[PDB]
């Protein structure tokens, strides 16, 4: 059996949501032998999460994905089996009357932001009659049941598991990057936005009895780290030593390797939608960076995924990491409240291992996609399940 999916994403701003689409988009056609085309309306940004793919072509397959520009003016086509709008980018106009005018008419998705708060149980899957005749469902993806799950390989953390448990594989990738841990160095990846936080958290790892090795892949903190550093150029490769703290820069590397510095760092710093929940499958503390909103709307979110991500973590342990995630995010930190977390880092990895395999036993948010359209199929001629 195979269905088609038609994925549409409208670049906003940053990699994640691209990052998500694509990510999905190979999952389906690798995992599951589905038809799959990912329409973008920015190639550029596709280009960079991706490196073999080409900005400049209107049409090309990799890994199994037909990735298509989305033109302006929509050349019109026809609809596939199932059009996944992601994050409500509007689907184009002829591209609607394409789903209607199919004998089994397209399933409508809305792919949604993942969050931790309560309500988004009780809208997922949902169902939403639009004026054209055609319904739309929200899809929510979520860390608790009921939810849409979370993106998830087929064995990842069977792969991330022999990967740290192997000191040779993982020398041999960051000897790619040109990255040579010292015996006794932490290793911390910062990918985050713009951050008034990051000065007194750099000065806070100057100043520690312990060494610390800072990866940061090229991209927007790269100014605050070269502000800091008190150098007007920072480039691929670049290394600044200040007394315990090594700061290298890295380049903008593929999803997939991007995975493996995750999987070799002690703490990752990661931001948005994808790097966010990448950093859970890796089984390691992480500092989230969320963007700010309208008001302070994403506080919401924030103490959401704290509420749940704490739950199984000792008094002291969550405590030190609520404040510390709480200024990270507050344009302005606390200037001692690395101490008390660096102290507990070996206990919160054991803990953050156990939040990765317990998330990991659920089932994966593309089987669940797989398997919402498989029980509307049946739904939809009247046939049992
Ligand atoms: C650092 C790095 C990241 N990546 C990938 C990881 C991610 O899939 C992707 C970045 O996506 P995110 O983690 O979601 O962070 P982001 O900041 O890039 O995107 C986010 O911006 C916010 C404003 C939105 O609210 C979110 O919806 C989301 O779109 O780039 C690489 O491929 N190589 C790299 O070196």
């Amino acid at each position: 059996h195979m269905a088609s999916w038609d994925i549409f994403c409208s670049v906003v701003d940053n990699y994640g949501d691209i990052g998500v689409t694509w990510r999905l988009a190979r999952q389906l056609a690798a995992e599951h032998g589905q038809a799959v085309r990912l329409w973008v309306d920015e190639p550029q940004a596709f280009a960079r999460i991706c490196p073999r793919a080409d900005p400049v072509a209107h049409v090309q397959c990799l890994d199994g994905v037909e990735v298509r520009a989305w033109g302006r003016p929509w050349a019109p086509v026809a609809a596939a089996d199932v059009v996944i709008e992601a994050f409500a980018c509007e689907l184009p106009e002829a591209h609607r009357q394409a789903m209607r005018e199919r004998k089994r008419p397209s399933l409508w998705l809305n792919l949604e932001y993942l969050s931790a708060e309560e309500w988004i149980g009780s809208c997922h899957a949902l169902p939403s009659l639009q004026a054209c005749g055609l319904s739309k469902y929200f899809f929510f993806p979520g860390f608790r049941e009921p939810s849409g799950g979370l993106l998830r390989e087929a064995g990842l953390l069977e792969r991330r598991r022999r990967f740290q448990a192997s000191v040779s594989a993982q020398d041999e990738f960051l000897a790619s990057l040109g990255v040579r841990r010292k015996v006794g160095e932490r290793l911390i990846s910062l990918f985050a936005y713009e951050n008034p936080a990051l000065p007194g958290w750099l000065e806070q790892l100057r100043d520690a009895r312990q060494p610390s090795l800072l990866l940061v892949p090229e991209g927007r903190v790269l100014a605050d780290v070269a502000d800091w550093l008190r150098v007007a150029t920072l480039a691929v490769g670049d290394v600044h030593v200040r007394d315990a703290l090594r700061v290298q820069v890295l380049p903008f590397m593929a999803q997939d390797d991007y995975d493996r510095l995750l999987w070799c760092c002690d703490l990752n710093a990661v931001r948005g939608e994808d790097s966010f929940v990448r950093a859970q499958w890796a089984g390691r503390p992480l500092l989230w960076h969320i963007y700010r909103q309208e008001e302070e709307t994403h506080l919401a979110k924030l103490e959401a995924f704290l509420e749940l991500y704490c739950a199984g973590l000792p008094a002291d342990l969550a405590e030190n990491l609520r404040t510390f995630w709480l200024a990270w995010n507050a344009g302005g930190g606390l200037a001692g409240a690395w101490e008390g977390l660096e102290r507990q880092l070996p206990e919160w990895r054991r803990e953050a291992q156990r939040w990765a395999d317990e998330q990991g036993m659920r089932p994966d948010l593309a089987a669940r996609l797989v398997q919402f359209y498989a029980d509307w199929l049946l739904e939809h001629h009247h046939h049992h399940h």
